[PDB]
C-alpha cells in the first residue's frame, strides 16, 4: 500500500526479455543469477512512488501492492526509460572502427563498458551508434517485492 509520496523497502529482481536477472535487491536471487557480486550488498531498495525514483511502470506495479506483495511484471521501455533517447545518438568516423574488425553495422550494439551503441547509421564514412541504454527502447521484467513501508 503506497502512493505518489510514500516510500517502501521492496526488493525487485529486474530481468531481461530473456528472463536474465540484471538487477536485484535480494542478494539471494543474486546468487541464483550469478550476480551476488564480490562484496556488494544487495539490500531492499526503498523507493517512493512520489519521487519518480524508479520507472513509473514499476512504481505503478507497487502502487497497488501491500507490504510483502510481489509483482513480477515487465515494464515497457516506455514506462522504464521511455523508449530510446535522441541525445544518446552518437556518430563516430568510419575510421573509429575502420582500423578494427569492429566494422559497425546499421543495427550493431557494442558497448564501451556497459552502454551499448545502437549503430543506426552504417555509412562507409561514419556510423551513428545510438548509445541509448541497456533498457533503452526495451522492456525489462521487474520481480518487485514489498517488504516494508517508509517515506
Amino acid at each position: 500500500m503506497v502512493d505518489k509520496g510514500v516510500k517502501i523497502k521492496v526488493d525487485y529482481i529486474g530481468k531481461l526479455e530473456s528472463g536474465d536477472v540484471f538487477d536485484t535487491s535480494i542478494e539471494e536471487v543474486a546468487k541464483e543469477a550469478g550476480i551476488y557480486a564480490p562484496d556488494r550488498e544487495y539490500e531492499p531498495l526503498e523507493f517512493v512512488v512520489g519521487e519518480g525514483q524508479l520507472i513509473q511502470g514499476f512504481e505503478e506495479a507497487v502502487l497497488d501492492m501491500e507490504v510483502g506483495d510481489e509483482k513480477t511484471v515487465k515494464i515497457p521501455a516506455e514506462k522504464a526509460y521511455g523508449n530510446r533517447n535522441e541525445m544518446l545518438i552518437q556518430k563516430i568516423p568510419r575510421d573509429a572502427f575502420k582500423e578494427a574488425d569492429f566494422e559497425p553495422e546499421e543495427g550493431m550494439v557494442i558497448l564501451a563498458e556497459g552502454i551499448p551503441a545502437t549503430i543506426t547509421e552504417v555509412t562507409d564514412n561514419e556510423v551513428t551508434l545510438d548509445f541509448n541504454h541497456e533498457l533503452a527502447g526495451k522492456d525489462l521484467v521487474f520481480t518487485i517485492k514489498i517488504i516494508e513501508v517508509v517515506e
